Formats: structure tokens, sequence, C-alpha cells
């Protein structure tokens, strides 16, 4: 596939997440913004990479549907989130964020929606606690990146720019946390509609 450039940040077509050794391709990328006082403040640029094997898996079930169709289909993105393949997310900050600011916002989203499905055990709370522990002292100037590998486990890595380090920072062995992080971005209530549309556009075409 092709590379994508989002808000002056470049996402190449392939990456090598640090922990894994599988091949990944850029499924899509998009900005993430919030609405404050009449203005859409763009905070991050998100790149969603998928393991190569995701194309045959998704091609079987989502072939013959237009990009417009896939964007609305909620089960299409749930398959991207939960499929039996690795996912890698790059979150590059457009505006500066502290790790506490980032993890707290990640935290409530993940905890509340887990209460939606009545799957919130005391284990996920421990996963959340570790997640917050990873981010506690981190700071993320413009251009720095938060890297997530979602594996059938969540691997967390940090970079001061857009490059991928050779060694992660932490691994959290929880399947729901690893999935929630990605759901919070490209899910039904996903904070990056633009990443969803990029994913819809690029994967449907790949299915051809
Ligand atoms: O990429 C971001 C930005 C982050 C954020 C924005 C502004 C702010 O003040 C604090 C955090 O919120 C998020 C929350 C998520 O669940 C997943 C995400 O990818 C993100």
């Amino acid at each position: 596939v092709t590379a994508l450039e989002i808000e002056n940040y470049a996402f190449p077509p392939t990456v090598k997440p640090p922990g894994s050794t599988n091949n990944f391709f850029l499924g899509g990328a998009g900005e993430r913004g919030i609405q404050i006082q009449d203005k859409f403040v763009k905070f991050t640029a998100i790149g969603v990479y998928l393991q190569d094997i995701a194309v045959p898996y998704l091609a079987e079930k989502w072939k013959a549907r237009s990009a417009h169709e896939l964007t609305d289909t909620v089960p299409f993105f749930r398959d991207i989130v939960t499929g039996p393949f690795e996912k890698f997310m790059r979150v590059t900050m457009i505006l500066p964020l502290t790790g506490h600011q980032y993890s707290e916002k990640v935290s409530e989203n993940c905890v509340a929606i887990w209460k939606s499905l009545g799957i919130y055990t005391d284990e996920e709370a421990k996963a959340i606690d570790k997640f917050v522990s990873v981010f506690k002292d981190e700071t993320f100037p413009p251009g720095s990146s938060i890297l997530f590998t979602v594996s059938p486990s969540l691997t967390i890595s940090f970079s001061k720019d857009g490059s991928i380090p050779e060694v992660e920072t932490a691994v959290i062995e929880n399947k729901l946390l690893s999935q929630a992080v990605l759901e919070s971005m490209i899910g039904a209530h996903g904070v990056s509609p633009a990443a969803k549309q990029s994913l819809a556009s690029r994967l449907s075409k790949l299915f051809k």
C-alpha cells in the first residue's frame, strides 16, 4: 500500500513493531480532534497498521462492499479490532500531552465501555492500573509517538519522534485492554472517524 501523511506527520506503508516479527502494512491513518468552544482542536495523528494476514481474513468477510458502506458497518471495524492478527497503532502528538493526560482519557473510555458489556472484572482494573503506571512520568511533545501492539497482549513503546524503537517499554497481558485501546480509536464510538474512513477506503480497495 501507499504511505500517508497526516497533519505534517508521515506514516510509511510498513513498520516493524519492536516486540513482534510479523509484517505490517498501513491500513489507514487519520487525525484525532476534539470540539472546544466552536473550534475543532486537533491533538494527535493516528496510524493503524495491520498484519499482512489481515487482508485475506478481512477479504473473505467484507468483499464487495463500498468504502462508504464499510465505514458505517460496525462489525467491520470490530473485526479489525478483534481479528486473529496483530495490530499496531502509532499515535503521534500534534499538541503536547503528558502521560497522565493521555492515560486518564484512555482509562475512562476503556473502563466505562467495559461496564457497557458487563465484562469489567477486577483483572481489567489491574490492567488499567498497570497501563496508568506505564504512562505516569511520560511527556509527549509535538512529534513524539505512543506505539501500541495488539497481539492475540498489549505492548507499549514510546518514541520522541515518529520512529519505532527496537525495544518496547512494557507489555500488559490482557486481551480486553489491548482491544479497548484500538476500539477507542476506530470503534463505534471511535475518536478518529478519519482513521476509520482511511481504513474503509484502503482495505476495500485492497480486497480488489
Ligand atoms: O490520541 C488520543 C489523544 C488523547 C488526548 C487528547 C487530548 C487530551 O487533552 C488528552 C488526551 O485522547 C485519546 C483517548 C483515547 O482513548 C485514544 C486515543 O488515541 C487518544
